[PDB]
């Protein structure tokens, strides 16, 4: 079996995903959460200077999204025909522009709310519509069950209902497909065990 | 045989990859270009409002980089192992962040000029950095041959010489590595037969 390490601030963020992934495949793993002291030597380190990262074995991979699909690639989450899993990959990257277009790092708390409150005053609303639309009445995101797409929409609105709680009031659809998936019982397991952070 | 048309603007821009994709596997498409006057009426029949898109036998796909996956899947292009498929998703996300951050749509050209000067002198020399250092003396970005990877390289370094010309200066084995993807038979035939285009 894989020795997995994940290495990630504390918080859900970026590493997110793949334990969710770990949790539905009931794989085995160290969560390995930094603290922003430590983090100056360990990026010097990174071919990349960024996390997540993923060691297989001793061997680094990074990218978030490039790990997710390493770990469901001949499973149940990958989506069930090739164009699919096209569908798939399509709907993770339309939330992660949407969620990569937020100011995460920036300094000045006063053009980061600004920002912050623009992104989710003017996009947010037009992207819940368009997914809402997507959606339409299916069960699943893509196809006839559940994929590791369906996991990243109610991760990445977990965290915009955060600073907007009432982003998905128009969105009933959107609200039943997050409870579905924190319904699933290896996630549900895991969203009771996690360690609570607010982003 | 499917019957593939691609919708996108007049530029090479994030389509580009998916037309290499397409000479190098001697597929014939659809190349459909639109004016800026069309894109409203356009615009508003796509379930995300964005292209590029791919219509395969009617049906429409969308991202430009899953569509990329989708159409390099069970072909040399892909990586040669479970592993090397994900460096080589790792490393077009890299190019593809960096690409992202670019105010490519902004209007005020005061401020868009200045945000492509910032990103070009202070990010732009620390990413070919960390590229030159992770292809190293190796022939290609992944593995033992090429991969989609590397024409995503090549695209992405092509228009950002345009607006930095001594970007690769310092970095004669990245310059390389573009005149390999350049001289490659299909890819040289499609550089010398398409639009040409600033972006
Ligand atoms: C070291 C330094 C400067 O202090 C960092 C500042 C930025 C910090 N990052 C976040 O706060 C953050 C939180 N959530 C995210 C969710 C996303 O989408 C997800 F849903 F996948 C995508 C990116 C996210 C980034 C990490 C520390
Ligand atoms: C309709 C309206 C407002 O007029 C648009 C403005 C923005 C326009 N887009 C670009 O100019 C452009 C060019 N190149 C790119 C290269 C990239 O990376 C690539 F290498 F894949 C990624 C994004 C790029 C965007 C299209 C029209
Ligand atoms: N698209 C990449 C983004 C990685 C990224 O930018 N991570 C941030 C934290 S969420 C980071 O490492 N920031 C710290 C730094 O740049 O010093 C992914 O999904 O893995
Ligand atoms: N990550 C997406 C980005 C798609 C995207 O934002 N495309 C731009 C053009 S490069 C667009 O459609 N802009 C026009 C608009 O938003 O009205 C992809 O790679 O396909």
């Amino acid at each position: 079996m894989p020795n997995y390490k994940l290495t990630y601030f504390n918080m859900r963020g970026r590493a997110e995903i793949i334990r969710y992934i770990f949790a539905y495949l009931d794989i085995q793993y160290e969560d390995h959460r930094i603290e922003q002291a430590d983090w100056p030597e360990i990026k010097s380190t990174l071919p990349f200077g960024k996390i997540p990262i993923l060691e297989v074995d001793g061997l680094t991979l990074h990218q978030s999204l490039a790990i997710a699909r390493y770990l469901t690639k001949n499973t149940d989450l990958a989506g069930n025909t090739e164009m699919e899993q096209c569908h798939v990959d399509a709907i993770v990257d339309t939330l992660d522009d949407f969620m990569s277009c937020f100011p995460w790092a920036e300094k000045k708390q006063d053009v980061k709310e600004q920002m912050f409150n623009e992104l989710l005053t003017y996009n947010a609303p037009h992207l819940m519509q368009d997914l809402d639309t997507y959606l339409g009445g299916r069960e699943w995101l893509i196809g006839n069950s559940v994929t590791w797409a369906d996991f990243y929409w109610e991760i990445c609105s977990t965290t915009l209902l955060v600073f907007k709680p009432d982003l998905l009031d128009n969105h009933p659809r959107l609200v039943t497909l997050r409870k579905k998936v924190q319904a699933i019982p290896a996630v549900a397991n895991w969203i009771k065990r996690r360690p609570q952070t607010k982003l």
